[PDB]
């Protein structure tokens, strides 16, 4: 699949994915010090099993940013997909909520996007 | 509060799990229950959440692919759990499909679902 | 066209629309009261030749939040259709972004839907 | 800082001008700058942004019908303008195109662009 291995975005993140064999992604957020702290759990899915026509793999993930030292209130998601070869990436679009009140719910959802790269920029 | 059976207006069913550790599990099911229409649904929950009156953040991702049909595409949806009288999920969604890097532009959608758990009529 | 008139949305918003035989959009948002002090210019494009198979017309506009007595460094911009007939519609998904330094610009960017209809909810 | 040309590096133009008001008007225009290819524009901006380094709220939306083409469709661009040595426009995109009610369900599609003032070679 390609897509085990160490991740790094645009802008200091790093992911641990591992892609097994039944389409689960999983794996963590680490920070740039690669500490216990700062550590978070990843789990989503892809395909599998892809197209054999040049497109990409469809995948997502999520990280609810809690673990045993901090706890955000919040969630990312991603949604993208794994283009292999020589400069393989993982395009992505992610959606970050926080908890809210009912009240500020309207303002709960931010967006944005991401692009992983197997080195560093 | 988030373990249980999940519907939208719109013919959707999701059986979710909520592991004490954050970890949400289960599947889609269409509105026969049929094996080929079943998918597996994995992601992430706030499990301590603030006790202010604020929603749950949570997120998952389905990968349209099963031992019957693969769409080549996933879906990712982020939002909050409510709970109380008429409990509640509220989420946005990114749908990617796998593409060629010249439509890779246009490989994801977006919208939203809202989520109870009372099954229409 | 049937856009020009007075659209509510589901969430105590007022908006004036006007549509132009050229295709714009112009008009204001509306305060519940309807006073100078929260009213702003709207300002957006329409397909003034739709498709006659029943598809709906698409469309988008904008808000910048600001008028002569209030700032908000900040824009709305609504993407969507409207549907005619008894149970008119307009479908939209939003964008609001805020002015941000440059270490916040990657969370200046809100999602969410609006629901509009020509009565009250 | 936000009138005159602006360019992604995916072959697109748009001539903008930025009014004392707020207003943006001006055209996308293709990489041959031919009729058949011009769009109208038009959105808003926040005329008198932050002096903290912040940058300017705006927005602006094409439909792309002309006098030779109609996609049925709208793109809204969702961002802002930040000044300085390289002065750009980032922005984040929905592109909504006129369905049926049984498609309307994936009407929207979103992604982003980056804009500069320097023409690609």
């Amino acid at each position: 699949a390609g897509i085990t291995g160490t991740w790094y975005n645009q802008l200091g993140s790093t992911f641990i994915v591992t892609a097994g064999a039944d389409g689960a992604l999983t794996g963590t957020y680490e920070s740039a010090v690669g500490n216990a702290e700062s550590r978070y759990v990843l789990t989503g899915r892809y395909d599998s099993a892809p197209a054999t026509d040049g497109s990409g793999t469809a995948l997502g993930w999520t990280v609810a940013w809690k673990n045993n030292y901090r706890n955000a209130h919040s969630a990312t998601t991603w949604s993208g997909q794994y283009v292999g070869g020589a400069e393989a990436r993982i395009n992505t679009q992610w959606l970050l909520t926080s908890g809210t009140t009912e009240a500020n719910a309207w303002k709960s959802t931010l967006v944005g996007h991401d692009t992983f790269t197997k080195v560093k920029p």
